[PDB]
């Protein structure tokens, strides 16, 4: 219902300035707000529809046409030519130059307090600045010395768009928000929007008394003024509800852009009311854009120096694995240290049919099992299926309620292969971690902070560590494919070392001939020529070409159709001594139950 | 070898202004340049060992003692009160605090609304999209603000050299845009410099450099490292190139993203031009804010695709594990993402003699010429230095002897990196012709290289490194289509055999794996035989013996022996030894006809 308000077309301007909306066509003003008519000198009735030329007083720089991008012109001196001695107060005005309509917004100089390049060792210094906390506080601390504001601080939203008060710097008698969360309603999408387009912006008095634009909706475009880009903008009732029941009167906020995101913002308040002239917020737009920048690189150096770390020890996992043939204890005793680094797990459980290799900080075997049951489950085939690579959880009392309990060594976790593969698994596990959230009330009448005690809950899965964990899905097929080999090699071994001459047929197709597989030595003696000079060669081959039309015929139909053939034929001999073996052909159980290899046994 | 040069120590400083080297423990001056003299009262001679305090007044703000990192003063005003009536104009001095020396540079204010009128161009450079935007909106925001007669935007490529990647300058003049440089004209000793001094600036090519007296430190006997100074002379080699394609001023801001250089900001006054602290530090701001933005989009769009790559990873992982059959139609529908997660032109699939072209590849005689080159013992080499896959950029110069194919694989990802054959891949970028604009290498040049395809992305080789999966997949998936192939063959035999793991006297001798016809004359079932001890006296003690000898040193034998069936039964006890590879019997293989 909140996240659903205009605040970019309220129809309404902070009084402590004019606003006027000019057709560029020529140069009258359509709409303007009632606090127009008390400083230009002309009336609301007159001043409507009056060319902007005829109050034309822009010493500075003047108005012109944009094709297409808005452009828009910095505040500079304004003046009043139809009252002698138009105000007290110096009067300073910026312009917002659209294709269609241009808008000018005025403002007194405030003067009082060369500014900017006082802010220059502050901003000098967070670019030199390690670490975003050290940072957000030398922002907080300086730029709460720079300007006036009786509380700075550094509000960082995170991933479920909540705020968390990261640094403030406020007057010793205020009791600090230091360490607070705040909801993500309490600053709505809609809001957040904006201030990526106007970056630094300021309330002068809570509960001000809202000028409105006379011609709420243009004359002659039906449309009403977005503002957006003005600083005048009249913010909604419920920020100012909300700010007034905190007892603030005063703000200026600044936003923390960082790689295109609202990353944060810095958030000024002051108990007594205060307007931040032109000047000063230019001033922390350049501390803003110095924070948003540090922030920004620090976060990007440090990404980078941690993903290469862990590509070395994940190259060094990937290789003494490959290595040894035989996966023994100490093996995995030296491989479980770098296994568990990789994915900054507290334990890890390495699975191969029926066993396990636990290793840190790990639930018992028997509740290791109870895990990759509940994981491997027909009910929990969902979860597998939505996953991405490898399947992991932050808390595994809500996934699995059934695993309420085992969060105390295995509240989150990551599970591969995704697939019910079984054979050759791995667990990596994260032990509960207990989190206080500092609330600020659990509209709403605030203050009191409520600190909301959470359990069986682990550190949140870095992306950077699920994608190395995803990366190491390796290990598994590794494991598989070295046990595959090895049972392989055993039985072609075994198959080879035969009295009996046996080989392995390979069905062709329409344009592809019946060939040889596997043969054995005591099969490749029989036909003279060695085992592996046999080896995909065609069966034609093997039989001798004076062999009976009938005979042949047999086997040809066992082969043609995938049945099977018992024939005694003559055999291809080179020498000349008349050799016939019975050809004991048999069909392979195949899954589809379409013969696709036969087994050729020879003993007449 | 160019870059042997030293350039932080010249010991002479460009005449526009004045450096002085003060001793932190004295407050006297140790090192002076000789405009020094004509600036403050005192001639060189008595203004050497001299009290700072006495020949210039600080009043903004003072030098102080410095631990260990060195502090730096900005650019505030100062007075030389050792004359009458000495101010030829206004001047302004910064400080560079060291614990075992100071250092003050100073220059005129100049003065000539600046700073404030900087801010509507960072912050539409802060907001725009794409690097190129960005760097034109900067290359014409700050000829307008400084006013050079041309503001380019270098941008340096992997190999170090530069290539101007925008350019405003007057409508008149030779565009430069385009351009390419080679690394030589900028050695690697001045790039690490524009990390430490970020705006340097020559105000007249052909100064007359005016030197620091003594010349090495009369206490220390060093020479004055002028890294800090702004003031510092530049090489004559850099002089020398300057003049020779007419420019008479400089100013050179450094585009350093992620605490690393990523160009520069270079601007070319063709007439003389001195540009103030006021400036410099304002060019700073808008070269601050170019890098951020560059290193902002670079950020952006790096996740953009890591995500769209991931999505496509998984989906090929899926339908690899998902299907059975290595078919046709599998690797044909798997193809056009299997290249899309490597941005490759063509995918080659090996596995053990055949090979499944697709995409823009080389033909099949010519992949398995590339293979054969790679899986060599003389570029074994390659293998072990690469990381998780071996990859060329240009082929022709990795491997010299497949200088051709070039046209179709120019550029190649192959994996796996062990000679472990059987299953392979191999990635394909084809020639990508490259037309290269030269400075003279002083007029107009075009460079058109053959031979190299598109740079391989470090996202798209860890994009790679990640399928590594694919081939293990392949492979655990080729052995056990084998293995079933070889236990069903076993199984369907005659003969009568059983394979027997050797137990280490921890364990007896058990049966591994036994077929049909062995249960049979055992009697007892096939699953149920499978992990039983071969003891199974009915039979002589000559004959077992004969039979357990072998066994116990890993021997083979042949004896009759009596069985136990629900009729006696004898058979030919065939033991052979299985070949291991440590050569010690760990499995012996049992026939009995
Ligand atoms: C309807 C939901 C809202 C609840 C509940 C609420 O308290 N406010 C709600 C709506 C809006 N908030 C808007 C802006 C806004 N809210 C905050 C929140 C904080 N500011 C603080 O200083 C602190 C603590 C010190 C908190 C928790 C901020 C910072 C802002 C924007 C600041 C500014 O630019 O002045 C908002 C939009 C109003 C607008 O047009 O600016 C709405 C609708
Ligand atoms: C010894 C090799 C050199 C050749 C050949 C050459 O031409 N110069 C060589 C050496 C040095 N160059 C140094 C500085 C420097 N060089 C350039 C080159 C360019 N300036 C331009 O405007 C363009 C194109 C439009 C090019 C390619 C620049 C800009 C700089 C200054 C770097 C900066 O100020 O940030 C140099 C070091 C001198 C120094 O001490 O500053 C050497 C030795």
């Amino acid at each position: 219902v909140c996240a659903r308000e205009p605040i970019h077309i309220p129809g309404l301007i902070q009084p402590y300035g004019v606003l006027l909306v000019i057709d560029p066509a020529d140069g009258r003003i359509v709409q303007a707000s009632t606090t127009a008519a008390d400083l230009l000198g002309v009336p609301m009735a007159a001043l409507l529809g009056m060319p902007y030329t005829q109050v034309l007083t822009l010493p500075e720089a003047q108005p012109f046409a944009v094709d297409d991008q808005p452009q828009h012109l910095m505040h500079a001196e304004v003046r009043f030519p139809q009252r002698a001695t138009p105000p007290a107060s110096a009067w300073v005005a910026a312009w917002h130059l659209y294709p269609q309509q241009w808008l000018v917004e005025m403002e007194p100089r405030d003067a009082r307090l060369v500014t900017l390049r006082e802010a220059m060792p502050l901003l000098r210094s967070v670019e030199r600045d390690p670490g975003i906390a050290e940072a957000a506080v030398r922002v907080a601390k300086g730029l709460r010395s720079l300007i006036g504001f009786d509380r700075v601080m550094i509000y960082r939203f995170d991933e479920e768009w909540n705020g968390d008060i990261i640094a403030e710097a406020r007057k010793p008698e205020l009791e600090a928000y230091l360490g607070n969360h705040y909801p993500a309603s309490d600053i709505p999408a809609q809001a957040r929007a904006l201030y990526l387009r106007n970056r630094v912006r300021q309330i002068a008095d809570v509960g001000y008394q809202p000028s409105p634009i006379q011609p709420t909706v243009h004359p002659q475009l039906g449309t009403p003024v977005d503002l957006s880009d003005v600083s005048l903008r009249s913010v909604s009732p419920v920020h100012l509800e909300y700010l007034a029941n905190m007892g603030v009167t005063a703000t200026l906020v600044a936003s923390i852009v960082v790689n295109d995101a609202l990353w944060g913002l810095i958030s000024c308040h002051h108990y007594s009311p205060h307007f931040t002239n032109h000047a000063m917020r230019d001033v922390t737009d350049a501390v803003a854009r110095t924070l948003a920048g540090r922030i920004g690189a620090l976060q990007a150096v440090a990404r980078a120096r941690l993903e290469s770390v862990l590509l070395t020890v994940r190259e060094k996992l990937i290789t003494d694995f490959n290595d040894a043939e035989h996966m023994t204890v100490e093996l995995l005793d030296d491989m479980a240290p770098d296994l568990m680094d990789v994915v900054d797990a507290d334990g890890v459980a390495i699975f191969h049919g029926n066993d396990i290799s636990r290793h840190g900080t790990t639930p018992d075997v028997a509740a290791l099992r109870r895990i990759r049951d509940h994981i491997e489950s027909e009910h929990h085939e969902a979860l597998r299926e939505d996953a991405v690579g490898a399947l992991h959880v932050d808390a595994i009392g809500e996934v699995f309620p059934e695993l309420a309990d085992l969060a105390p060594l295995a509240a989150g976790f990551i599970f591969v292969p995704l697939m019910p593969q079984s054979r050759s698994a791995l667990l990596w596990t994260r032990r509960e971690q207990i989190q206080q959230i500092k609330w600020a009330g659990n509209p709403r009448k605030s203050f009191d902070l409520w600190q909301q005690t959470v359990r069986g809950r682990a550190r949140r899965w870095s992306p950077l560590h699920l994608e190395s964990a995803r990366s190491l899905r390796v290990l598994i097929e590794l494991m598989e494919r070295k046990r595959f080999q090895q049972d392989f090699t055993l039985l072609e071994a075994s198959l080879s070392r035969l009295r009996d001459g046996v080989a392995i047929i390979e069905r062709g197709t329409a344009n592809a001939a019946h060939r040889l597989l596997f043969v054995n030595t005591a099969f490749a003696d029989v036909c003279g020529s060695d085992v592996a000079e046999l080896i995909g060669r065609e069966l034609q081959t093997l039989y001798a070409s004076d062999a009976p039309r009938a005979n042949v015929e047999l086997l040809q139909d066992a082969l043609r159709n995938g049945r099977a053939a018992y024939v005694t034929l003559p055999l291809q001999v080179s020498d000349g001594a008349p050799v016939y073996r019975q050809f004991h052909l048999e069909p392979l159980p195949s899954p589809s139950g379409v013969t696709a290899h036969w087994l050729l046994q020879l003993r007449d």
